[PDB]
């Protein structure tokens, strides 16, 4: 066991093994808060990830299981990943409190797109890993939802991780208005038309990959229904095999009151950009989620070329996630976690 120290930390007193020194808060919300560290054990600067009150209530306490169950399985250059968990209980009798330790990121994707140069070559590079991290959490049917540029972290050398640095509580107010936490979201999630698949992730790399080349979001909407018009606008209206899968009988009537649009000439869109950037994007955008390429035939797509290594992009240890729809009580689940906090092993 190793040696804790306390200090507080704005508003909680935060207990951590002495490895970690230099502790500084980088954020904070209903969920977690977040310092910046030094781990004097790896050489690292390390994330550190205090869960707040962890098992207030059964949501709560499956939300911390499936985050630390998630964390512990993602193992891919191109996905975050778990280098410690802890907690200063010595036994369960006395567990409450889970700190989850990641690397320490710098800039996000809106601090690339904001303020540089980015090439195609960029483009296809960041691009490139982000497809190449989907594949792999694709290949284990873990859906990420909420790929958006702050959930990309880029390093100097342009490497990418996907991560997700939400702290809140998920909720409507969040995706109200002129806010970038919908602009990249599927319509099939924005609109909830229908039990969503991994390949809504797949759209929002669209949007993503389409604001990288032009700079500018490419569904800026007010509020869901002006974003759904920028969407028609340029993929067209769905025609009558996406409207029957469409279980939402209020939202397939809602869309069959449109005035019908031909999907847009996307060259004449996307002017001055590689045509294979192009093809690309008309196959990510498309409204029928069963069409649209996945994240392996993406990368078999002619734009990676300079990329892509069929011998190099690995897919994941089957990720098994009955627990899903296990009816447990706040204490099993608090078990489960206290199981997987205590049986971790540290990578290589
Ligand atoms: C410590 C920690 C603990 C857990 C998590 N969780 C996740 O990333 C997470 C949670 C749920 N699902 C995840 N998956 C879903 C499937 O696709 C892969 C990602 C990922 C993430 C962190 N890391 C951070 O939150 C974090 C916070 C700040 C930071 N650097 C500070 C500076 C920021 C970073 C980017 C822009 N900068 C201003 N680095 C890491």
């Amino acid at each position: 066991r190793p040696t804790f120290y306390r200090q507080e930390l704005n508003k909680t007193i935060w207990e951590v093994p002495e490895r970690y020194q230099n502790l500084s808060p980088v954020g904070s919300g209903a969920y977690g808060s977040v310092c910046a560290a030094f781990d004097t054990k790896t050489g690292l600067r390390v994330a550190v990830k205090k869960l707040s009150r962890p098992f207030q209530s059964i949501i709560h306490a499956k939300r911390t299981y499936r985050e630390l169950r998630l964390l512990k399985h993602m193992k891919h250059e191109n996905v975050i990943g778990l280098l410690d968990v802890f907690t200063p209980a010595r036994s369960l009798e006395e567990f409450n409190d889970v700190y989850l330790v990641t690397h320490l990121m710098g800039a996000d994707l809106n601090n690339i797109v904001k303020c540089q140069k980015l090439t195609d070559d960029h483009v296809q590079f960041l691009i490139y890993q982000i497809l190449r991290g989907l594949k792999y959490i694709h290949s284990a049917d873990i859906i990420h939802r909420d790929l958006k540029p702050s959930n990309l972290a880029v390093n100097e050398d342009c490497e990418l991780k996907i991560l997700d640095f939400g702290l809140a509580r998920h909720t409507d107010d969040e995706m109200t208005g002129y806010v970038a936490t919908r602009w990249y979201r599927a319509p099939e999630i924005m609109l909830n038309w229908m039990h969503y698949n991994q390949t809504v992730d797949i759209w929002s790399v669209g949007c993503i990959m389409a604001e990288l080349l032009t700079g500018r979001t490419l569904f800026p909407g007010t509020d869901h229904i002006d974003q759904l018009k920028l969407i028609l606008r340029l993929v067209g209206t769905p025609g009558a095999e996406l409207l029957k899968k469409i279980s939402s009988e209020s939202a397939r009537n809602y869309i069959q009151s449109l005035t019908q649009m031909p999907k847009m000439n996307f060259a004449n869109v996307f002017i001055g950009a590689n045509p294979l950037a192009v093809d690309l994007l008309e196959k990510m955008l498309v409204l029928d989620s069963d069409k649209r390429i996945t994240a392996a035939q993406a990368l078999a797509h002619a734009y990676f070329a300079q990329y892509h290594d069929p011998d190099d992009e690995p897919v994941a240890d089957p990720y098994d996630q009955s627990f899903e729809s296990r009816d447990l009580l706040i204490d099993e689940w608090k078990s489960l976690t206290y199981d997987e906090v205590i049986s971790f092993v540290p990578p290589p």
